[PDB]
């Protein structure tokens, strides 16, 4: 089946037809990839020869480790990330148990494309797009059960003083429809764009039962079309969580917010401010606010914070199929369901 439990329909590369290979490196995926394209004859076939289920074994934690012991270092290095672009015969990154990365993984102009099991962490090149994951003029993706992280950390001197390190899933131009689910985020500054400038706008995302803890902002940063948070954990928000812009509509429902500073708002644009319909939270009304640590602040151009909380519009009916826990549960079980190592297990009512 393709559920997603979001707007993504997608197997990956789990389809009939599919051949497995397995990379013990960033090279060998790239590689594996290159000698995907080509048929019997080693003639290039677009889109790719075949679907691809490719199982990375390989483990870059002492980059990783040497990355977090100095931070500042990374930003002007070079960016490292595996391209996948116009592959679209159906195609699976799942990591090993154990396996991870310091370079991402970039989709451009592909389609059912799947990312899981996936540790990716402290990736140099915060100055020239050094992504963990980053979806671009491609639908049907589906970025499930990763560990994105970093330090949620604005070192000094980095351009636009805010590139010491990029982000964890940046999503931008036609990608129509994407699920982001089951992702432990944490320690990342600028976690996901959602359309990268004001004239990009539109798109179908549905971020579900991810796990954010001391991220700064973009939860993501939506411009235009719709998005659909469902079942979220987000602790330690130090910036901003949700920002609903360019007249985009969210439904933020059954999630946990705690300690955290504006976590649905619409801010930075000073106009077209998007909208959001909200329920099952664990917040219900501000009375909660101090009681989850819930602060606002206000910023220089005009804004809309969720400070009523209450839904400022509507939000269409929900194509897929999906079942939401109590907020309650998420707060609870979420941490064992999220991230790495968890063998893709999702949460569900009976495991509440
Ligand atoms: O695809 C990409 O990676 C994309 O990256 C850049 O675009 C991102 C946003 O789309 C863009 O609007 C901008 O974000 C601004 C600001 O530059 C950023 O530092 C952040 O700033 C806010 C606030 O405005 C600041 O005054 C201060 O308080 O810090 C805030 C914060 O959130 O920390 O967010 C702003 C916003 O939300 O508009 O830059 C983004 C970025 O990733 O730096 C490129 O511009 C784009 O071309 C593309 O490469
Ligand atoms: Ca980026
Ligand atoms: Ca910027
Ligand atoms: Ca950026
Ligand atoms: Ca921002």
């Amino acid at each position: 089946a393709t559920d997603t439990g979001g707007y993504a329909a997608t197997a990956g590369g789990n389809v009939t037809g599919a051949v497995s290979k397995t990379a013990t490196s960033m090279q060998d995926i790239v590689n594996i990839i290159d000698a995907a394209r080509l048929d019997a004859n080693g003639k290039k076939v677009k889109g790719g020869a075949y679907p691809l289920v490719i199982t990375y074994t390989g483990n870059e934690d002492s980059l990783i480790n040497a990355a977090a012991a100095n931070i500042c270092g990374q930003w002007s290095k070079d960016p490292r990330g595996v391209e996948i672009k116009e592959f679209t015969k159906g195609i699976t990154i799942i990591g090993a148990n154990g396996s991870s990365a310091n370079f991402g993984i970039w989709i451009k102009k592909s389609s059912d494309v799947v990312v899981q099991n996936m540790r990716i962490g402290y990736l140099p090149g915060g100055a020239k797009d050094g992504d963990m994951i980053r979806v671009d003029d491609s639908p049907n993706v589906w970025v499930d059960h990763n560990e994105l992280f970093a330090a949620n950390h604005e070192c000094d001197g980095t351009p636009d003083n805010d590139t010491t390190f990029e982000s964890a899933v940046d999503i931008k131009g036609a990608s129509n429809t994407v699920t982001v689910s089951y992702n432990y985020i944490h320690g990342v500054k600028k976690v996901g764009l959602d359309g990268s400038s004001s004239s990009d706008t539109g798109r179908n995302i549905t971020y579900h039962h991810n796990y954010y803890n001391d991220v700064n902002a973009k939860l993501p940063l939506q411009r235009g079309g719709l998005v659909h948070a469902y079942n979220n954990l987000y602790t330690n928000i130090t910036g901003s969580g949700l920002n609903v812009r360019q007249n985009g509509q969210a439904l933020i429902e059954n999630n946990w917010f705690e300690k955290a500073i504006n976590p649905v708002t619409s801010r930075y644009d000073g106009k077209n401010f998007g909208t959001w319909v909200l329920k099952g939270n664990n917040i219900t009304k501000p009375a909660d606010f101090s009681t989850y640590s819930i602060t606002w602040t206000a910023d220089t151009k005009p804004y809309v914070n969720a400070d009523s909380w209450t839904s400022t519009g509507t939000f269409p009916t929900v194509a897929y199929n999906y079942s939401p826990v109590s907020a309650q549960c998420v707060k609870d079980k979420l941490p064992g369901y999220a991230g790495v190592g968890k063998n893709l297990a999702t949460l569900t009512s009976t495991a509440c």
